[PDB]
């Protein structure tokens, strides 16, 4: 379903490619995207998918449209646009100065010193998850670790109730991976039913948890609104379900495929740090965009206000001119180039919280079971959206090649 091409596009900038179901769906999700990468396209293109708009190919023009917001406004991050309407998640959907504020706080219940202070649950968390894995010789890495880990100290860090889990994930996934069963505004619709009288109940009777410091917080010198509250909290929520959850799994699936990548981060530790920032250029999976707040030209094609824009942070660092051999996995690189957390004011927030989670799950999944690979016969599906992931994960192992801690 391509819509009709507006007036102001040149027929030979148009290239269809529907984010949220790309052609080489079958080869895997980063390698579907990078096909907007090969010598026969254009670096800026129009879709006639999901409605028309542009995306930007290149990593340049990545982080050119991620630092202008003068431009490129956040108003209107989601396509299509009724997502991108309906969306009012903060900080997301604000341009500086007014984001600063929002962030300020977000910051206070995500930033580095709560990271510092969780540490100890995440590595107690992912070995009892492992240990209790280690002897079966098989799981769905997808509901068996990737999920649980990052909601349970989610759920922690929120203070909210594990069994609102199922409820919260579907919402979550509805937003990032449209199902067809819901729309953009009834999603976010169920997920504020949910969080409205928690919030209210934090205003009244505060916690020490992430919402009663949300509820109860200042911003620009007065109390944060209710309504505020309710959607910045609306954001943290899809972070922590969606974010981590997808990553573990590509990550994972790569490495029941690479002995030899495994091996090396068993033998050489101190490498760990640098392999997960490959893996988050390689395995990168956000997509979202920005609105053209006016008639702008951008690299010789003229923009229209109100043209929504891709700005896929997922391309950046698979681009040939940022990284050599792109879709290579080189944990020695000199140089790893991405733009995995974003690009510019809103650098993502939770990203510390993200790297930690990964690193843990790395070193404690390799210490355990060192060997291990893909079930036979099962074949992995990607899927693609604002958020990709993978459908599930059927790993297997020899019980007596694993090792207890
Ligand atoms: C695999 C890990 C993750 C990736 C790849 C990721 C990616 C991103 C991206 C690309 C952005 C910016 C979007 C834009 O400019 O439209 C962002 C922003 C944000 N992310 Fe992350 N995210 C991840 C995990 C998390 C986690 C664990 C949290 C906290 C629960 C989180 C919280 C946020 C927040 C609060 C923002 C908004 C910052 C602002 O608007 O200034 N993210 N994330």
């Amino acid at each position: 379903n391509l819509a009709p091409l507006p007036p102001h596009v040149p027929e030979h900038l148009v290239f269809d490619f529907d984010m949220y179901n790309p052609s080489n769906l079958s080869a895997g999700v980063q390698e579907a995207w990078a096909v907007l990468q090969e010598s026969n396209v254009p670096d800026l293109v129009w879709t006639r998918c999901n409605g028309g708009h542009w995306i930007a190919t290149r990593g340049q023009l990545i982080r050119e449209a991620y630092e202008d917001y003068r431009h490129f406004s956040s108003e209107c991050p989601f396509i299509p646009r009724e997502a991108g309407e309906a969306y009012d998640f903060i900080p997301t959907s604000m341009d500086p100065p007014e984001q600063r504020q929002f962030r300020a706080l977000a910051n206070q219940v995500v930033g580095m010193p709560v990271v510092d202070k969780l540490e100890n649950r995440i590595q107690e968390l992912a070995c009892s998850l492992i240990e209790s894995l280690r002897p079966q010789g098989q799981c769905n890495f997808t509901e068996d670790y990737a999920e649980p880990f990052p909601i349970r100290i989610f759920m922690l860090l929120a203070g909210l109730p594990e069994e609102d889990i199922p409820h919260l994930k579907y919402l979550t996934d509805q937003m990032t991976r449209p199902d067809g069963s819901m729309t953009f505004a009834e999603a976010k619709e169920a997920l504020y039913d949910y969080l409205i009288p928690i919030i209210e109940q934090r205003r009244q009777k505060p916690g020490t948890d992430a919402i009663s410091i949300v509820a109860n917080g200042q911003v620009n010198g007065r109390p944060i609104t209710s309504d505020e509250a309710k959607r910045m909290c609306g954001l943290l929520l899809v972070g922590g379900l969606d974010t981590v959850v997808n990553f573990l799994s590509f990550s994972m699936e790569f490495l029941a495929k690479s002995p030899e990548h495994r091996q090396e981060l068993i033998e050489r530790p101190e490498r760990i740090p640098a392999a997960c920032e490959e893996l988050l250029r390689r395995f990168s999976l956000v997509a979202d965009g920005r609105i053209l707040t006016s008639d702008y030209e951008f690299h010789g094609v003229q923009l229209k206000k109100g043209d929504q824009i891709l700005l896929p942070q997922m391309l950046s660092g698979l681009d040939e001119r940022e990284n050599a051999c792109p879709m290579h996995v080189d944990f020695s690189r000199q140089k790893v180039s991405h733009t995995t957390f974003g690009h510019g004011s809103h650098l993502c927030l939770g990203q510390h919280l993200a790297r930690r989670e990964i690193i843990v799950t790395l070193k404690e999944w390799l210490t355990r079971i060192p060997d291990f690979s893909i079930a036979p016969g099962a074949q992995i599906q990607h899927k693609s959206g604002i958020v990709s992931g993978v459908q599930a994960l059927p790993l297997v192992w020899d019980p007596a090649t694993t090792k207890a801690v």
